[PDB]
């Protein structure tokens, strides 16, 4: 038999070498049952009666790796309660560092009878139920140093296990769309070609295919509703879901952190793939509902801050110790470099309001584990103020989705105000300035998974998420976009070549802009979805990275050579603001014709067009040892009005500065130069174009 | 001056091979500058500029450890808005690993004038203070194995630092009353000979002496008043003080782990030792008032849970961060096994109400370093709504103070404390069983350094502290005790014999008590503090430990051989609770001194002092640490409080045998016994105890 007593900690499925601990927590259980699922659906029960702070736990000896194994919770069946504990159904340890298997769709998984909702279900769960799995926690990181790229050396990349490999014509079928495959050479080579130091991991935790979708001929593949929080996602994995998979991420960080390539995982802890009532009682909905999940004023229903079902209780201990865990043992064992946070308001919701003086907060500022790397939220929610942008704790990094919403406002030719443009490519002063912050605490980004592509935001003027199922009612509605003069595809060669560039200027204002560049896959060789903005059910070729073989290599080495100039001229990254007031003036703005810009000529309703001068030898900012940091002048010149302007150099005649960067140009300036201006001369500049000069 | 911008964690003086990286945190802080202090007290400041997350800092190559150092922070003096900032004050390092000197007290140490409390003092405050000095923080632990005693074998053994080894006349005089001598084999060695597993040591958190004791004679001894929330105190080290005192903790420990010996070091955590205004500025006053302590609704003055000055913000993410960087590192730096919190109810107090979840509580239930280590509490403060026994989460356990009183009256003779008394044995089934917890989450204690030690506890009626300066008005004003015939010292033989066997009786139902047990250090020889029950300044003759050289070495084997009892037999120590009755095996049943089975009539009847309790040793309803069953022999336990002599019956057929008996002179819990028949009549004298043994 050999029921051992155990241990309490840790929580989960941990190998001891000679036997498995496992321990679970649920405050609200009468008496908690442990099963040991065979590979012919028989369970081996067995009872953890050695309780410890409502934690029960047990070793059981021979237990190992690839033991099938979960829970049965006798507890109390009352929504008015707020308990929907039942012992029919078999629960996923939440603690499960690998989960095997896929949700078998029926009446059976869902815990209450599918025309009442509050009686109960007394179906058996197991053959239709995902199964966790133990895992031996072994791996040889030779030298894993972690690259620790700082803030204002990194060129952050969005992107998807799946949809990066998917298409692509060097990896064996196998590896395609797996994790194994994004270790790649040929994809490693291509992420270091293009000048990235992280890479961002669309949700790998491992994830539901909705209910929903399913039975409407969909599939879940963005990844944003998670039940297995310590679990890698057994799709994409090419080496098997009994618990191998966590040995392809590991690898997989391994062989990315071999060459200089960091690895920030977006995580989504505001919700459960469970739903709200009405969906599945799958893992923690039959262990503790009301200590996991935020319970309404009517205990049987759920009270929602992200729009999709569910949202977990930012004040129980338990809810906050399985977070906290989550991250570190992506940290220390997964060798994971950093998380972006989903919807991260959530998670600072105490009891109603968003508190940043909330526990969560305080937790994570000073464990030694997840304090010290890349923390990046996005910061908002669908609760009431929700807009957080600017009030996170001045340890953190945020999305400046008003970075998104104002320069695609400048480029689409709105009347932004271009002093409302000027310092989101100061890197944001107004929102982080007082906080305590310096410029790399704005992520920058012109397109992300959200929203159009970088394709779609200029070729497309609204949304045509109608294959998404909700009859074109998902995503943004109106996306600050332009279709360029027609929308959806055209042979037009005025309108091709007019797309091509925007997109060029998009670019090239993420690249001279402060903070954090970030990157959506696709656009280095303009991905398109065909008018679809919010793909979270498209899992085939729309989603999918085609990838090129003359266009979308022009864009390319455009692309790549933008990221040299930010790489090698630190004046476009860096660490603090400019302030240049009073005395060396490190920033200047000046109007096309010459002049500096005058507080009626900045913010005077329709006006267009810039000059700025960038102070290469006003970085009052030590490197690493007190080293004084130098760079070349530069000179970038906005021109987002529809016609052809006529921009003048304003430093001397004295000296000479070098074109560097120049959006009109077909063949693209960034990879190309071109000719060097007297200092006095009128310079012609193309409508919706860009340009850069450089001088030492 | 070779100053790299260097890190912002982790806080404090991090020895980085080449040199050390200093950070601390203000952040109403306009300018912070790094004083480094020489040995002809000249400095020598540096600016800590690299300003990120209100966390300045900056990296020194070649400053090597022992440099004594210090923070000066420019800023505000306002104490209308509770800033107190002083440029002039050398303020301590939070985050010191050690810390020099003591301080001189003086008009410069105060930060205001003493004529004046909101006015500014621009006294230098370098030579009059402590120095926070920068500590190497290598040490072999070659094979340190924690000897982590489970939590039903625990003997907690409370002891001073100084009290216990400044009078044995076995050290060398170098060694007397410091860290190295406490890990003496002299020492250690009567630890074994005890039978203990833990060493609760009262504060070594360096801590200062308070002005308002060095006039008047005296200094403060037990050291409730903490600066220094990583440093061992200086004033406990015969190594040194320049970041040496360190080595004499970390060896000691290294001894005391070698012959298993576990340690449980005093936290002060809820107050600091500048206590209210009118007093020092010596490290947080300084550095950042409105966030380290918690202020009133006038920014001037300090709230006061406590009544010793101040209290903490237990909200402001960086307190609590202060508190955990410290509980980690004397779990992972320096090998300690578990904190006694002082006030823990303070540090619950999330903004007024004691709040059990609170920030701190959901910090400790997570962490991975702390949530293992014993997490022992005081469960009270003197603030409003303080008394919290029974109220912490489960995960804790506390000092039983319930318990204390309740057998302190039964033995004074109270007539109420049967019923109250008989849950105590069980293990205050009352105060923790609907919690979630066991038996074992309660320390049991008689006396502690609180209140009177045991031999005053049975010679004392009322306090005698007129050595302490305050008239005898501090401490407990009635401490549940009995002088036995005559308050002070007598000759009479039949009170002393009375005060030796009533110490006796405490410690025969300390050891007999369900839950974790506590000594006081020095209750083995029976020492006297002359009457004094509050002694926190008695650093002399009134705490010193005596050690023996024939009644003292009579009640020393008496307990020795009580804690044995404990140990050889589970059922004194279990593991759960009692339930007595199979409704439908019966492991506890109260017998009358008569010989039958009580009645709630005569549970509850009020004149009632005699008692007979049975255990069955065959009834241990617990797993062991591989699942074996607990076997024991069954006992038979015969309180009589009263006043004369009750005939005690045996309940007839077999026989039984007497193991202690708290009468008979000699001492017999090391004296062997009769053989009792089984429904004979036993005589048992008045305020005695008697145990009997037939195995089962
Ligand atoms: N010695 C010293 N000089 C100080 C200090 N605070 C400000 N200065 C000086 O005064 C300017 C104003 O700083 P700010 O208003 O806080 O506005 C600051 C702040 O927004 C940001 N910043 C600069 N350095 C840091 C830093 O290390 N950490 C953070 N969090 N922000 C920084 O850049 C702004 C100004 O950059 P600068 O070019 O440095 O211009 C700074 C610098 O000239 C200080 O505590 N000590
Ligand atoms: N920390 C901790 N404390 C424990 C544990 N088990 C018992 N205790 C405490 O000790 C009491 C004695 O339990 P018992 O003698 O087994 O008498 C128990 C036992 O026979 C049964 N029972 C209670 N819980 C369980 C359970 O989870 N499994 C099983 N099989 N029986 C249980 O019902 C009785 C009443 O249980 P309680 O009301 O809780 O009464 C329990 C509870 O107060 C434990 O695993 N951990
Ligand atoms: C999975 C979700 O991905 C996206 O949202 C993420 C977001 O990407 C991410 O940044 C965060 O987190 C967000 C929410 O988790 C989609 O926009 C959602 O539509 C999608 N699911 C919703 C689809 C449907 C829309 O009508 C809605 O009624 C249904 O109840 C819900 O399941
Ligand atoms: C230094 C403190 O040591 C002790 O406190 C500890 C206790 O040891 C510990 O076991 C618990 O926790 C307690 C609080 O930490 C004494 O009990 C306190 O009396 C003492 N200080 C106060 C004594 C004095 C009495 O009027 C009062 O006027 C003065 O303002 C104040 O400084």
């Amino acid at each position: 038999m050999q029921v051992w007593p155990g241990q309490a900690y840790p929580l989960g499925a941990t190998y001891d070498g000679a036997g498995t601990n496992f321990a679970v927590f649920s405050e609200a259980a009468h008496r908690i049952e442990l099963c040991l699922l065979h590979d012919d659906g028989s369970e081996t029960a067995v009872e953890l009666r050695e309780t410890d702070a409502f934690v029960r736990h047990a070793y059981l000896p021979g237990v190992m790796p690839g033991q099938r194994y979960g829970f049965r919770v006798h507890g109390p069946y009352a929504p008015e309660r707020g308990l929907r504990c039942n012992a029919a159904k078999l629960l996923l340890d939440p603690y499960a560092r690998a989960v095997s298997g896929r949700v078998r769709w029926g009446e059976a998984v869902y815990g209450y009878p599918f025309g009442r909702p509050d009686a109960r279900n007394d179906l058996d769960s197991a053959p239709d139920t995902m199964t966790s799995v133990v895992v031996n926690p072994y791996f040889d990181w030779g030298d894993d140093r972690r690259p620790r790229t700082e803030y204002h050396h990194t060129v952050i990349y969005e992107a998807h296990v799946k949809g990066l490999t998917m298409l692509h014509p060097d990896l064996p079928e196998e590896l395609r769309g797996t994790y194994a495959g994004l270790a790649h050479p040929s994809v490693i080579g291509h992420l270091r070609e293009l000048g990235v130091t992280a890479l961002e991991l669309m949700p790998v935790h491992q994830f539901v295919n909705d209910h929903r979708l399913v039975d409407a001929g969909l599939s879940n593949y963005w990844g944003y509703n998670t039940i297995g929080f310590f679990a890698p996602h057994n799709a994409y994995a090419s080496w098997g879901d009994r618990g191998q998979q966590v040995l392809e991420f590991k690898s997989a960080v391994r062989a990315l952190h071999q060459a200089g390539i960091e690895v920030i995982l977006d995580v989504v802890y505001n919700h459960t793939a469970e739903g709200n009532h009405l969906g599945p009682t799958l893992s923690m909905r039959g262990l503790d509902n009301p200590s996991y999940y935020r319970l309404a004023d009517d205990p049987r229903y759920y009270m929602d801050t992200t729009g999709t079902g569910n949202s977990l209780l930012m004040r129980s201990p338990h809810v906050l110790q399985l977070i906290m865990d989550s991250l570190r043992y992506w940290v220390t064992e997964m060798h994971v470099d950093g998380f972006r946070f989903d919807l991260a308001a959530t998670l600072a919701r105490q009891f109603h309001e968003v508190d940043r003086l909330s526990s969560f907060f305080d937790l994570v500022q000073q464990d030694p584990v997840v304090s010290q790397v890349k923390l990046i939220a996005e910061p908002w929610d669908v609760g009431e103020g929700g807009y957080q942008v600017g009030n996170f704790p001045p340890l953190w990094t945020e999305w400046n989705g008003k970075y998104r919403d104002c320069v695609r406002d400048l480029w689409r030719g709105e009347p932004r105000t271009l002093a409302e443009f000027a310092s989101r490519l100061t890197g944001s002063s107004d929102l982080y300035q007082d906080d305590g912050r310096r410029p790399l605490a704005s992520v920058n980004f012109v397109t992300c998974h959200d929203g159009f592509t970088l394709r779609d935001l200029v070729s497309y003027n609204e949304k045509r998420n109608e294959a998404n199922g909700e009859g074109n009612r998902d995503g943004e509605n109106y996306n600050r976009s332009w279709n360029c003069g027609e929308e959806g595809e055209t042979e037009d060669v005025g309108i091709t070549e007019l797309r091509a560039r925007q997109m060029r200027n998009f670019l090239a204002t993420l690249m001279l802009s402060q903070g954090v560049p970030m990157l959506s896959h696709g656009d280095e060789f303009g991905r398109t979805q065909g008018g679809n903005n919010n793909a979270y059910c498209q899992d085939n070729e729309v989603s999918w990275v085609r990838w090129p073989k003359e266009a979308e290599a022009t864009l390319l080495r455009f692309t790549r050579s933008m990221v040299r100039l930010r790489r090698e001229h630190p004046v476009f990254r860096r660490r603090r603001f400019f302030h240049g007031r009073p005395v060396l003036t490190d920033i200047a703005w000046f109007t096309p014709e010459g002049e500096e810009m005058t507080s009626r000529d900045w913010q005077a309703a329709h006006a267009q067009a810039l000059t700025v001068f960038l102070n290469g030898n006003a970085i009052s900012e030590p490197g690493t040892q007190g080293e004084r940091i130098a760079d070349d002048s530069f000179l970038l010149m906005f021109n987002a009005s529809a016609k052809e302007l006529e921009f003048v150099v304003p430093d001397s005649h004295g000296r000479y500065w070098r074109m560097v960067v120049d959006t009109s140009d077909p063949e693209g300036m960034p990879p190309q130069q071109g000719p060097e201006l007297a200092g006095g001369e009128r310079v012609t500049l193309a409508p919706l174009s860009l340009t850069v000069l450089r001088r030492p």
